[PDB]
């Protein structure tokens, strides 16, 4: 067992191995506080987030397992990757912390100075279809894809945070419109959305849908992409959200050309392609690596797929100590990547 020593950072006490050093906090990450930190073993600048009270509820006990099975399975360069999990607790009776380590990288995507250069934006939207075709692989989908949630080095190397987690009082300015009116005919097509609204963002330097709340955020996606047709209509089987439709005035589909004025055309016929409201029109991330857009950087040979994974856990409904266990189990077993 490491040497573990403790401090106190956000008002709760920090117990990680003497490994960790100059622990920073860095905000908040999903479910936890974050800090960043020096690990001495590898000379890596790193991320450890504190989950906050892993199993003092249900819904955080099943989450906290979640989480930890999905970084244990997903090894990819554009994937955030786990490169530790710990706790302080010596048995399973003493476990109820659990703090888990991943590369810093240094910034996210999320004040703007300005635009950024076709060939910059190509390699980050490529980076992040080539890690959603991974995830995707998975069946697992992000939900809430962002620009904050892509952590980016100096080296514009990106990897995609806090996928497979998610499922008013807040922007919702990347989300699907199929999430937010609850149809719910999706599919992981609802990341393909975000990946649109955040390519728009980076090529215009504006932000796409800046909804002002949940009605202002489809009456501006509407503006933009039109009404839903009757082919779309009659594939809601939502009587509520159909509803909502009707009950709004007919917007015309609006041509992406004269709205992305300047852009590589390549990149409009992209965005055309992964701005469709019906989700089953919309472009997967495989069919999106495969498009003229990403000539330079797309490598069939090199967009690898995920091993198979079990998610059969989401279907059970166990108790606290049920998940607990199952969750110690996985961080007594875990080997760190070389
Ligand atoms: C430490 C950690 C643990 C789990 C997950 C995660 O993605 N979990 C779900 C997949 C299952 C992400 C992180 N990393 C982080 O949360 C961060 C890395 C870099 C961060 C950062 C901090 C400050 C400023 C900019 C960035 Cl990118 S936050």
């Amino acid at each position: 067992r490491p040497t573990f020593y403790r401090q106190e950072l956000n008002k709760t006490i920090w117990e990680v191995p003497e490994r960790y050093q100059n622990l920073s906090p860095v905000g908040s990450g999903a479910y936890g506080s974050v800090c960043a930190a020096f690990d001495t073993k590898t000379g890596l600048r790193v991320a450890v987030k504190k989950l906050s009270r892993p199993f003092q509820s249900i819904i955080h006990a099943k989450r906290t397992y979640r989480e930890l099975r999905l970084l244990k399975h997903m090894k990819h360069e554009n994937v955030i990757g786990l490169l530790d999990v710990f706790t302080p607790a010596r048995s399973l009776e003493e476990f109820n912390d659990v703090y888990l380590v991943t590369h810093l990288m240094g910034a996210d995507l999320n004040v703007k100075c300005q635009k950024l250069t076709d060939d910059h934006v190509q390699f980050l939207i490529y980076q992040i279809l080539r890690g959603l075709k991974y995830i995707h692989s998975a069946d697992i989908i992000h939900r809430d894809l962002k620009p904050s949630n892509l952590a980016v080095n100096e080296d514009c190397e990106l990897k995609i945070l806090d996928f497979g987690l998610a499922r008013y009082v807040a922007t919702r300015w990347y989300r699907a419109p199929e999430i937010m009116l609850n149809w719910m005919h999706y599919n992981q097509t609802v990341d393909i959305w975000s990946v649109g609204c955040i390519m728009a963002e980076l090529l215009t330097g504006r932000t796409l849908f800046p909804g002002t709340d949940h009605i202002d955020q489809l009456k501006l996606i509407l503006r933009l992409v039109g009404t839903p047709g009757a082919e779309l209509l009659k594939k809601i089987s939502s009587e509520s959200a159909r509803n909502y439709i009707q009950s709004l005035t007919q917007m015309p589909k609006m041509n992406f050309a004269n709205v992305f004025i300047g852009a590589n055309p390549l990149a409009v016929d992209l965005l055309e392609k992964m701005l469709v409201l019906d989700s089953d029109k919309r472009i997967t991330a495989a069919q999106a690596l495969a498009h003229a857009y990403f000539a330079q950087y797309h490598d069939p040979d090199d967009e690898p797929v995920a091993d198979p994974y079990d998610q059969s856990f989401e279907s059970r409904d166990l108790l606290i100590d049920e998940w607990k266990s199952l969750t110690y189990d996985e961080v007594i077993s875990f080997v760190p990547p070389p």
